[PDB]
């Protein structure tokens, strides 16, 4: 018999997951009233009140930011989260600014959707510290907020070209990391004056099969804190210096492999309209890797906790995660079916039912 | 009934094109038993006998390299080349041997096929030449075979941070370029010893919205000094970039894939190129040409000529996939292509795009 897409998240198999924030944590206090997921679902997802995936990369717990230990397991995969880090927050650490950050955040889900469509399990861990070590004084922002926890950022007691090794491991508890998403950061625009003179920014993280670097030695002093997000396989690599600055990775998304490549699913995350939101969500879950569900109204409550929990719009979308489903898709979900009553675009997975104008034979079409 | 996929690439509109080497370049003497396509879809490819797409990226016409101006558009795509830099060739340049090449190889269609999903028109072109440029030494592999035109590997006369500027061009003829796939390359592990002393190896491409770059001076141990020819390939922005570098060695592109925007995304297609067992062929088609933005066709026979012009020309089993493009499909797939039908005899994989039949079993 026909069907119709049922505009939201779902999955086909027993197989899924979810990942999170205050809007799917059923241990937060308000809950079920905060909540824009199906209660019954809370233990399909990886959520934690106040954090985001983006956020808990960088920064372990400090007074303006929640950090979790981000862990689930699922071919398939549906996101929502990344409000906690967003132009309301007004972070910037050096002259980036807060779009600086938002183009971080992009880049960030970008390449974390992307990894995770040929994983299975997705992991944040924490990394050991290298272990040998030699006297570091940490890094600052400009700003005086909160610098970054991972990389690790900090300054050397010479200008001594230094390498320390850490470890990306190959397994972590009963999860096997086939690979990590590791962020790359340094400090750009020239030389970087400190110990009496203008020093070289030149930092690496570097194997035998592997180089991702940057270095300016060039000649107001202004600088931006840039991430580029990597790629590395398991194993011991080196975090180089061409002296002073000293960069390497504290935490990292271990993730393992699974011999399908399934698209995940990302749904607009957003504060209701007295606050800023950001568009990182929409522009990082692109096809042909991730299939974005937008909101088409605000952040709007009736029935929730507060005007930032209980979306009407969500709510309804979050339904479709206890459909019947055998195809998913940008205009959602439907059961295993011949024809659709709409068109079915991409990316989409599963078995999908065909247009039903195609099949016509009227043929007043 | 349930349909069959047929397997091979196919297309489903008119707006489809082809790149390719000898075996779908009419122009070749031996032609048409030289193909391994249709006669009559010779006019639907860009081809040429001897090249590839790989090498006519880095190298222009020398005694052992075909290079050939790659043109072509079409929202969807049929690549079949790549064999023409294969193991046989036994090329390297510096100490990373055979296999470095292949890793590179591999590396470029890898860029090439993911770049081409959100493109119409890929069109190799030529980048002018920088103004200004300082007094240049040419390159040299330690192999001395010959170096890649592109990019430009030269040495400056002092050792002291110099700049050069490269141009990416908007637009070349009636193409638009919004982007471009430009090769970024240089000599890897440590220091590199010219001049009379071991110097830094740093290079870059910069704008103010770019950076990509490459920096080592580790000191060499004993007279063990070595060096690979490492290359990335790079997605830029068409607009005026720096090359730049910390001194002595000089890295800046003489060409580049212009390629424009169409604004939905379709998977590639990708048949296998290799040489008859009589030689050695790689695996970097295949590696290059992965799920969710490229459909790799794969061989199940070694080349096998019974009717061709030799035995690296007429492949039946490639002969018969290429049958696949003489009809308007309505799906794509790695099963093969389909007509508009409810149901497939067998499962329908990944990528797939059009509308596809499912499989029948699902429904009984
Ligand atoms: C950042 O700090 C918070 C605390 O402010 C850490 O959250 C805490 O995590 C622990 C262990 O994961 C939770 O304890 C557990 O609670 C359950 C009940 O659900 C209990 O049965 C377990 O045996 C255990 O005690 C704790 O509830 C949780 N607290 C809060 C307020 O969330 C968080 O782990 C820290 N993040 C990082 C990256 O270290
Ligand atoms: C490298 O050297 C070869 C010569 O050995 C160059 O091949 C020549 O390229 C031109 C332009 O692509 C060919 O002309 C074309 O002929 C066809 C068919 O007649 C015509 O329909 C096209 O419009 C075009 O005029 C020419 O035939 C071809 N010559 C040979 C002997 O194959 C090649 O271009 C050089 N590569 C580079 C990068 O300069
Ligand atoms: C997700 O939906 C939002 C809201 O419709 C889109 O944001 C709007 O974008 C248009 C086009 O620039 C603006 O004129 C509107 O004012 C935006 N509205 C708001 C409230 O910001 C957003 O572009 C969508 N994202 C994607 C990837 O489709
Ligand atoms: C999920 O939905 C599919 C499609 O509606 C169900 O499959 C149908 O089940 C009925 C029995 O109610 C059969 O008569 C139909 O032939 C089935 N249709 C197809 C296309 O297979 C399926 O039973 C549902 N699954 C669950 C667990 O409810
Ligand atoms: C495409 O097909 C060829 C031939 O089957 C595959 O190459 C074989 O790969 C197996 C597994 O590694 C090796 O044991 C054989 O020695 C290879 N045979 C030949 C003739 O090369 C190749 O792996 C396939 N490529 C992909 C991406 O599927
Ligand atoms: C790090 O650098 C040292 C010395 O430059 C080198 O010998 C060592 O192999 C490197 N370690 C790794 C894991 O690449
Ligand atoms: C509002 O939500 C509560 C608790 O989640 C529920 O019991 C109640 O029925 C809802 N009221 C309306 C009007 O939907
Ligand atoms: C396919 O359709 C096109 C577009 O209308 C048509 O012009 C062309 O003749 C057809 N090509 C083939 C190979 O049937």
């Amino acid at each position: 018999t026909p069907v119709t897409p049922y505009y939201g998240p779902g999955h086909i198999t027993f197989d899924w997951c979810g990942f999170g924030d205050s809007r799917s944590d059923c241990t937060n206090p308000q809950s079920p009233m905060s909540l824009d997921i199906p209660q019954q679902l809370c233990p399909k997802f990886s959520s934690k009140s106040s954090s985001s995936m983006f956020l808990s990369l960088h920064w372990n717990n400090h007074s303006s930011f929640v950090s979790y230990d981000y862990f689930n397991c699922g071919v398939e995969k549906v996101f929502y989260e990344g409000v906690n880090f967003s132009p309301r927050k007004q972070y910037s650490c050096w002259d980036e600014g807060v779009d600086g950050w938002i183009e971080l955040k992009t880049r960030f889900y970008t390449k974390l959707y992307q990894m995770a469509t040929t994983s299975r399990c997705i992991k944040l861990i924490q990394l050991q510290a290298p272990s040998s070590l030699p006297t570091l004084q940490a890094g600052v922002c400009r700003t005086n907020k909160q610098l970054p926890d991972n990389p690790r950022l900090a300054l050397l007691s010479d200008t001594v070209p230094t390498s320390v090794q850490f470890v990306l491991p190959g397994s972590s508890g009963t999860t096997i990391c086939t690979k990590h998403l590791v962020p790359f950061c340094y400090l750009n625009h020239g030389c970087f004056t400190t110990g009496g003179s203008c020093l070289p920014f030149g930092v690496s993280y570097v194997s035998d099969s592997f180089y991702y670097g940057y270095y300016d030695a060039t000649p107001t002093e202004s600088h931006d804190y840039v991430c580029d997000y990597l790629f590395m396989e398991p194993g011991t690599y080196n975090a180089s210096t061409v002296g002073k600055f000293l960069v390497y990775p504290t935490k990292s998304y271990c993730m393992d492999t699974m011999n399908i490549t399934v698209p995940v699913q990302a749904v607009q995350s957003i504060w209701s309209e007295q606050y800023a939101s950001d568009d990182a969500i929409g522009q990082a879950c692109k096809a042909p890797y991730c299939i974005f569900y937008n909101k088409t109204t605000p952040y709007t409550v009736t029935n929730g906790s507060d005007a930032n929990h209980g979306d009407d719009e969500v709510r309804m979308m979050m339904q479709g995660l206890l459909r019947n489903s055998s195809c998913i898709s940008p205009q959602g979900s439907t059961p295993l079916a011949l024809y659709s009553t709409e068109m079915i675009y991409e990316p989409n997975y599963g078995s999908c039912p065909q247009f039903y104008k195609l099949f016509d034979t009227s043929g007043n079409e």
